[PDB]
């Protein structure tokens, strides 16, 4: 028959280079999985890191993305952060500033939502 | 979480039952973790289930999801099944049926966009 849409998070497998991690000019890699034919439309996608950290500014999208593999200290905001880890959910809002410092080579599958 | 809005999929938390396993009569519930706030927008929500078969006709949906915890024999459509587990992703187009066995104490999260 047909191959189903499945993928496996661990595959380095169509990873482009996304944010570098502080100190170095690598470190965290993109999968986009799904996208909607809608403008502004839903995105789903992969995102890999290795260990170090990882400083985002508030960004006009909302996201929610779980922890598949690997742990984080994780804040938004000014938040003291928080260990996460496989099984993590976490949600940040349109224009949160958000730090990980990813404490072991991290999968995270995240949804992502336009709000220009 | 206490501080940040950090969830654990693990967690038995606001959980809402859902529609069991066709032989049984419990130990299938849904927990939502975030909605978009327009009329009809992308929802992501954990669904924890037991052992046992799960069959969805096609929805007027597209979804992709992740598998956290447990495993499961799985197909859409006419497909021959296949072996899910801790870190595969499964997208679903608008109007595919699916099935799913549940082989072990099963978790995903799911990201569900309405299609009308
Ligand atoms: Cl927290």
């Amino acid at each position: 028959g047909m191959t189903m849409p499945i993928f496996n998070i661990s595959d380095d497998v169509d990873l482009v280079p996304a944010m570098p991690a502080e100190g170095r000019d690598g470190g965290s890699y993109r999968r986009q999985i799904w996208q909607d034919d809608v403008e502004n439309g839903t995105i789903v996608a992969v995102w890999m890191a290795e260990p170090g950290i990882y400083n985002y500014a508030g960004r006009d999208l909302e996201e929610t993305f779980v922890v598949v593999e690997g742990e984080a200290l994780y804040s938004q905001a000014d938040a003291d952060p928080v260990k996460i880890g496989p099984g993590s959910i976490v949600s940040i809002a349109k224009g949160v500033p958000s730090r990980l410092e990813i404490l072991s080579s991290f999968r995270k599958l995240a949804t992502v939502i336009p709000k220009p």
